[PDB]
């Protein structure tokens, strides 16, 4: 809230990777399924945030959380029961919490 506007563009070139949410399962650990195109780019132990989630609005209104990828399109999170009931929609995006200018083990290096 407003912080989105009042926040540093610290995300340098890196924009959050966003994915289409297929379904979210009200369970703990919570498990959700993403669209085949929903190439999330999320990493196990990575942090993500949600948007446009229906029913499970808690995610929309929740800070980013740690996630664990069960499969390529299936990931698991804290407790969906601590969110709400999933209706439809839902956009999920990874948020690698802001870092000080530093060298972190980058994701599989790009080949060109």
């Amino acid at each position: 809230e407003f912080g989105e506007e009042m926040v540093l563009t610290d995300s340098n070139g890196e924009q959050p990777l966003s994915a289409m949410v297929s379904m979210v399962t009200k369970d703990n650990p919570g498990v959700v399924t993403c669209l085949d195109e929903a190439r999330h780019g999320f990493e196990t132990g990575d942090f993500v945030s949600f948007s446009e989630v229906q029913g499970m609005i808690q995610l929309n209104g929740c800070q980013p959380m740690e996630i664990k990828v069960l499969g390529p399109y299936t990931f698991s999170i804290c407790d969906t029961s601590n969110f709400s009931d999933y209706i439809r929609g839902g956009i999920v995006s990874q948020v690698k919490v802001p870092k000080k200018i530093s060298f972190k083990s980058l994701p599989a290096s790009l080949v060109e």
